[PDB]
């Protein structure tokens, strides 16, 4: 087994689950008692960085430890894109994620991290399939949409879902002759693009990311076939924080069941 | 039965829908005899004032509006956003609006409504938008129009335009309607079935911009089926006597003595 | 059940075969006798339209007559787009199907013929699945690919080919609701594209046309997934048509056989 | 067979000259003067760029003839895309099939799938990319497509020197940013560590196009090429039978000048 | 010589050289064992904030930041500014950077640094440009980055630039290398010369946006020599102890256990 599939392993293990962003130790305990599969430590919220510009690193170690002694469930935590010494400090950390994050700064505007250079998995973000693929065969471990973080609008997401998908399916019935040609126009490794169609859909972890506000939203992209979601403003910028992060665990839990719907949106506060 | 959906919204053909934020307000909406009620958290007009992402309501609010009327209940889903469809449809209301005056969730397709048993409304800008909405389930289509302002030119625009080409489609060559199918970019049966009915083949109501008794009346005698009326009363003086006014404006579309009636000293607009 | 089911299942029988383009009996005899499944009364063959100009039009229905009494394989003919009279003509003298075809001079620019209205089939031409799909809801019993008849070169056949049957497979596999959309981008009636979806094929024998010239042509087109061809010019305009003309026919037929399609090709003289 | 082997088969070509041949009779003057495969056709470059019209493969019953002929190897054109062409080749049984880019292309999105079969194909190329993915398809081989029929090297020398160079930009290039080169490419991944490892084109790679005289033969030997096609320039000059020993003699010993000399000493009039 | 300047500034490979405005902030660089300070009135971040022509430094200033060291010192000249360097030359300061944070003196011309005893750096963006510096008298070259933002993307890209240029140049076929030299507009000598040495013929350091441990380490590990901090220390919460994890980070850029030594409860950067 290589240590590239023993990583897609691990990944595997938070499908159906919810990851939350958290800036502390009480709102990773939040987050793990609601039912997070896991928690992504970072300092500033998305919506946050949005709204107040400036630099955005890597948090700083200290802040990350509390958060990892604090909880049970794996810790994530984000890298500027192309910041692979970042990464080498995350990993020094012992955490159980990096996050090559479009949120933070853009630190290479050329190259990500060469991601099979460690030995923990990565997230990396993407808006299509040949994205997602690229970020695969540098390393990545796991694949988010992009999304529009830090907005509360899913339209970004369900677009990104949609594009990977779609282009999922049409792979599968295509002459595989066309195959080249198709992997040439996405920009993508062949073998990636073989392996893809013959799965049926994405080789590693597929999750959504990117202004999830509600439970409905979080439903939502787990009917358009992803396996988790991550969600990082919505939750603890609204009023209510550890009602609304439970509502959207069992939203993720229970997605094709509008009665459970109903009653996990019901009375929950401003979004 | 998409049938069935179709002829329940018949019932609702003649009569004004008012948007609503609580039992408050859907009591008056119900007696001034309005035909269904709009629940939601937000009129147009302030969500064009305010901005930021316009979703669904809480099904809390929503089950007090309903539980507070005897009249239909409606409430808006996003764009393509069919899991919050889901949800309005558990809720047992009685019509789900797919709508543009919240924030799109989906930029390429909208819900397939016939997923549902419950009827969606939808809005259009003209004909090949009205039949696209309904193939994909659509029971009800109103004119986008340009919600918030109080202004009626766009419902104006709307109207003529989805009637004019139902018009230009009744006495158009047979052979000709190939080519008018593609250029609607709507699928041909359905082109087909108006040409025939000589009208939607679903109620067709106005909304966007209604302000006044006047423009109720004059969306009717454009030929609309009735009409949606949402900041206009309850961002005006005296709602409760606008919406009253209204109410017998659509009711009474042709009578100019009534429409001066209902008219007088009704206070000041949006 | 339907009239229009009764044309689609008729049109079946030529699943397999080539149709060739005759301009005379003797070129007829020379089709039916090589096994043509169906022969294309013309004129002008699209080589010689191409290359001459003028007005190409419906042909004389005495040659048309004197091509129907020398043979018994099926009788097409050629109608101008948009003119149901030449159609009415065709349908009177009692062929057996109609090609409302590119390769003739265009006679209306916004609309076809409402093929519905007859009790004959129709060929038309198509270069895409919404151009397919529009021409069947129009009534055609049976679609070609348009190519670009006359030049011997199969390039824009092979892309006609590739983009329908391109279409269908993503179609196949679409999720459902983004078929609405699909079918707008398409210019498409939605009916029709659901009903490909369900086949998983066009819902009419679908043929290749436009450029054949030789017998690997003719295979590979079987084998990019048409159920026959149409070959006009690539015939008669080469050498020796009788043993070219069988070529073909055998080429359709034994379309996944390399060592049958060596056999045809070799020592086959010139091509057009 | 395996695409190793295929690749093993067009290395034993290294250091010849191929010759275009359209009768038996030309065919054995090739042999004679030392070439190491003919190339059957219909027509040579020179003629199609002249008379236009449409540019197929050539009947089987003149391939024949040229199989017959001789005992070294037979190539023979089938038009891009046009995989019932390579068929009918294959099955007449030549030793190599050029996918070529001199015969009207018949297919303009997609190359045959060349792993389909079992003899070994050759494409042309302009760039790395474009080689790339030829042999990414199951291309064996691989030549310049320089500009054929013309008897002017320039498209061939900026053909040659594309590809060997970014062949050599390979070699030092930090491995991280070898992913971002590959996108760049539109190359598949694994073959351009392939080549990154090799130091060179992962199968073997010959010029073509407008080779006139024994100095354009021995100058792309010293750009480092394996071996060279050579069509008009033999059969459309003066002396064909004692051109084509001369360029055979100056890619044996293309960097002796003195040889060199001898070889083009009265040669006579070149295409 | 030439030569006797290059081998100079060798001296400072695997250094931090720190921006100071006084006698104080000199020492805690000197302490948290800097290579080098660089003299100047107003740190990059400040002059981006405040606009305004930005010169040559006070020499009183230079001189009581030099009296107050034994590390080398550094002052910034205006570009094309050569009398300014004259000045600081005759103040006696180790090393001159002909500095694009100061407002630009000669749009057309770089000083003619060969007329000066002491060493220069200057900055760069690519290959062609330090070549061209180098022949002018450079003695030693930083990237340009992007001075005052505490963002490391322009230097990652100068960095990568450079090293990436050198790399293909390292394995050229020598008869493409006059065409090379024309195409980054370098002189041909000076270019084989890199050729030949497989790296800059001077030493090459990062500046421009260095805020952290993290990214000092990630330029050493692209292959610089030694990083410039200016605005990323004195412009944040405790200088003293983030400017001894600088250079801890530079000094051991490959151990990442060290990195997060260093890194952890830094507080709070620019
Ligand atoms: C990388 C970060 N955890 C993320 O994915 C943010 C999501 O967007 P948001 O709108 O903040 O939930
Ligand atoms: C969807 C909503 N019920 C509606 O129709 C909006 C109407 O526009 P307004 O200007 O608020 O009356
Ligand atoms: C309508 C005509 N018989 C046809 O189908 C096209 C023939 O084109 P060609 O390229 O001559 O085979
Ligand atoms: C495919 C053909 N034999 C070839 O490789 C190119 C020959 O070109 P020319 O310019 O005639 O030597
Ligand atoms: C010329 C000055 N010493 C310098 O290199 C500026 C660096 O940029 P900063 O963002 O202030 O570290």
């Amino acid at each position: 087994k290589s240590p590239f599939s023993v990583k897609v392993g691990l990944a595997q293990m938070l499908r159906g689950g919810v990851i939350m962003d958290v800036v502390n130790a009480e709102q990773a305990r939040i987050a793990e008692e609601a039912g997070a599969c896991a928690v992504m430590a970072l300092e500033r919220v998305p919506a946050d960085i949005r709204a107040q510009g400036g630099v955005a690193r890597m948090s700083d170690p200290q802040m990350i430890k509390e958060i990892k002694q604090a909880v049970t469930i794996p810790v994530m935590a984000k890298a500027r894109i192309g910041h692979f010494v970042e990464a080498q400090i995350l990993e020094a950390i012992g955490i159980d994620y990096i996050d090559e994050s479009e949120v933070l700064t853009l630190a290479d505007e050329d190259h990500h991290i060469n991601k099979h250079n460690f030995r923990i998995p990565f997230v990396c973000g993407c808006r299509n399939l040949g994205e997602a693929l690229r970020r695969i065969r540098e390393g990545a471990a796991m694949i988010r949409t992009r999304g529009e973080a830090g907005t509360g609008n899913i339209i970004e997401a369900v677009r990104h879902v949609r594009s990977v998908n779609g282009d999922i399916r049409v792979l599968r019935n295509m002459d595989d002759d066309e195959v080249f040609t198709f992997a040439k126009k996405l920009a993508a490794p062949y073998d990636l693009v073989m392996q893809t169609k013959q799965l049926g859909r994405l080789p590693v972890v597929q999750f959504a990311a990117g202004g999830v506000a509600t439970p409905a939203d979080a439903a939502l992209m787990m009917q358009l076939g992803c396996d988790g979601v991550f969600v990082g403003s919505g939750i603890f910028k609204s009023g209510d924080p550890a009602r609304r992060a439970r509502a959207i665990v069992q939203a993720v839990t229970h997605y094709s069941d509008p009665e459970m719907l109903v009653e996990v949106s019901c009375g929950l506060g401003e979004a």
